[PDB]
Parts: structure tokens; sequence; C-alpha cells
């Protein structure tokens, strides 16, 4: 044990991979670790902050397009950032639900700053800006939450109208990722409606 | 006890108020019944057939506009429709979580059938009748889950840049209700679009 906040989470993503985000714990964390579960105190203060961290880290290693590049259009970057965002999710076992009621905290000031103030100068006003960017991380967290969940409610449970067949069998073979880039370009034609004004 | 379905989805639903999501529990909803835990089994198997039916329950009891008006629009439709699913989810504690990872079950067959001969009598195919749904389902239950966790989240926790500020304040002081009927709403303009073809 070299003892690290970088080790304790690195340690904590694997741990909720094996064991999910209800079977996470501080206890079995630091027993993980081959630490006593004080030891474990000095980086976290208990499970909603170790959850805290976890979601921070996903988006550190995984969210890539927190920020737009000029010339590139808000329309991509909506895009781009929306598929960062959710790339950030799937990235763990549980990652929707992680995020779950966080908020915004002072190291993602700058960035998320500037995420309003990028869409303010295309000439969105500020409260569309902010439901600009509810609406398409509502949209991607419900989209990642049943995605997610799918897999371990089929493992727990065990006919008819023959459209409803057609279209669960259409909607089960095409992967979440169409269900996805599909809702993400509706939300984007409603803001390009709404900016034109 | 008079011992029945209906008594024991009732009092699962009062139970899911009481404790919540992760600590609903088969052996805790027998005790509240006063019934031993094997009686409770002629009625549900277990956790998440328990939780299918406070799922199911919760439409039956509050998605009340599962079905078109004639003469209603189908944009007014889609619109209902997810009011009275949100409604469906808000109306107890976790709601929306109780509903993750669920799918569509045969006493939903009719409803869900006439759902999509619905819009696709108005001119969309299956495939965008359907991705129609999903987004306003994904959509919807994204807002609902955040919505419900912040206050569980915010009693687990305990200084900015003045736009980001203003931004969250505005955000805060508005409801769910507005950033969950704006989102709609761009979906609605993009299916507008979309359909135009
Ligand atoms: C293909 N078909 C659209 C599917 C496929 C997988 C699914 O998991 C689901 C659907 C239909 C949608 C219908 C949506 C609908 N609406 C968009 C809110 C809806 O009215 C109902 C309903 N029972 O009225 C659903 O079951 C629904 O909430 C739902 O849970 C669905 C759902 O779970
Ligand atoms: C007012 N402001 C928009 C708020 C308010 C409450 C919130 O709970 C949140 C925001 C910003 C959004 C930004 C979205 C952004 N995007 C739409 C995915 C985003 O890029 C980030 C990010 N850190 O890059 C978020 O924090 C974000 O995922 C997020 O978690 C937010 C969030 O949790
Ligand atoms: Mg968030
Ligand atoms: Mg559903």
């Amino acid at each position: 044990s070299r003892l690290d906040k970088s080790k304790v989470i690195n340690s904590a993503l694997e741990l909720l991979n094996e064991v999910g985000i209800e079977g996470l714990t501080t206890r079995k964390l630091a027993q993980k670790l081959g630490v006593e579960q004080p030891t474990l105190y000095w980086h976290v203060k208990n499970k909603r902050a170790l959850l805290d961290a976890l979601a921070i880290e996903m988006l550190d290693r995984h969210h890539t397009h927190f920020c737009p590049l000029e010339g590139e259009s808000w329309q991509d970057f909506l895009r781009n950032n929306a598929k960062s965002f959710r790339c950030a999710l799937l990235s763990h076992r549980d990652g929707a639900k992680v995020h779950l009621g966080t908020r915004p905290t002072e190291k993602q000031y700058e960035t998320l700053e500037n995420q309003l103030a990028f869409l303010c100068q295309q000439g969105f006003s500020l409260e569309n800006a902010l439901y600009a960017l509810s609406a398409v991380g509502h949209f991607t967290l419900g989209c990642v939450l049943e995605d997610q969940e799918h897999q371990v409610a089929k493992e727990e449970r065990e006919s008819m109208p023959p459209l409803l067949r057609q279209a669960i069998e259409l909607f089960d073979h095409q992967g979440a990722e169409p269900a996805f880039l599909f809702g993400l370009e509706l939300i984007i034609c409603g803001l390009e409606k709404q900016l034109k004004c």
C-alpha cells in the first residue's frame, strides 16, 4: 500500500464492476485494498462521497467532449458532448446510476461556464441554453439507465400482435445506439427551431 | 387478512414509500401485512416480480393518457402520454427506478399496439414511430430519475462564475416541470420535422 486517492478511485472503479452500485460499500472497498476501514476515510468520507468521486472520475477518463472547438457548430458540439457523456456513463457498471443526483462541483465550474457561454454567443438566451443542456442530459441519462438495467433485469425474469412483435424485434435488433442517436437528433431539431427567433 | 393481490400491491406501494426501492423486500412486505413470508409467495414470487407489479400498478392508477383520442393530434397525444407517464413515475418514491428495465407485458399488448398504429396512420413508419416512443420515454425517465434522486442525494451531502450561478439558480428556481416541458417540446419539433417527408 503506497496509499493514494488515485489508487482508491481505481480500486473503487473496479469494485463497482464487481458488485455494482448497491453492493458497493466503503467496508468492501478497504478490504479490496488490503487496508483497515479507518484508513480509507483519509480519502473518502462515505458511500455518497465515494460515489461522487466515481462519477467525477468517469468523466475525467471518458467525457472528452466537455469543451467546444470553435468552427465546430453548437449542433455538432451538443452532439459530441452527449456522445462522450453517454460514453462516460457506459464505461462502468451502474455508471448512469452513479451519476444520478450528482451536481456541478468546483472543478467543473470553468468547463460548465464555458459551456453556457459557448451556447450564448451562438444566440441562445442563458435560459434556453441551460435547457438545451438539461434536455440532452436527461435524455442521455434516460437512455443509458434503461440500457444498463436491461441486463440485470433480463437475468431475473422469465405472444402478441404482429406489429408490436415487429416493433419489439426491430427495437431489440437495433442497439441502444440508434435509439440514442435518434432522440438526440430530434432534440437538436427542436433547438435548431427555437434558436431561429 | 382477507388475503388479496390488490391488498398486497396496495401494501407494497405503501412500503415503497416507507423504505424506497433498495430497502423494499418481500420479507419486509409480509411483516407489514401481518402474514408469514411463504403466504405472500402465493401472490409474488420475489422482489423483481413484486417490482414489476408495482410498476404495472402505477400505470394503472396514473398513466391515464395511454390511449389517443381521435381528432387529438399525434403531437398532443405524445404530449399527454408523456405527461401521464411522468405522472405515473412521480406517484411514488423511486417510481422511475421501479420502472427501469421493465418491458411490455401481455396486458399492455393492445394499448401498445394501438399506440404504434395510431402513429403509423399519421404517416410515421413503424421504425420512426417506435423511436418517437422511445425518445419520449427515455427523456421522461431521465427527468424523473434525476428529479427523484435530487432529494435523497441532497440529504447526504454538504462559490463560482456568475453565469453558472445564474444558470443554477434559474434551473433550481424553476421546477422539474419546465425542464421537462421544454425537452418534451424539442423532441416534438424534431418529430414534426421528420414526419414532413
Ligand atoms: C417497442 N416498444 C416501443 C417498446 C420496447 C421496449 C420497451 O421497454 C418499451 C416499449 C414501448 C414503451 C411504451 C411507453 C409509452 N409512452 C411512450 C410512455 C406508454 O404509453 C406505455 C404504456 N404502457 O402506456 C409504455 O409501456 C411505455 O412507457 C414503455 O414503458 C415502453 C417500454 O418500456
Ligand atoms: C445549470 N446546469 C446546466 C446544471 C444544473 C444541475 C445539474 O445537475 C447539471 C447542470 C449542468 C449539466 C452539464 C451536463 C453537460 N452535458 C450536457 C453532458 C456536461 O458536459 C457536463 C460536464 N461536466 O461536462 C455536466 O456536468 C453535465 O453532464 C451535467 O452532469 C450537468 C448537471 O448535472
Ligand atoms: Mg449531472
Ligand atoms: Mg418502459
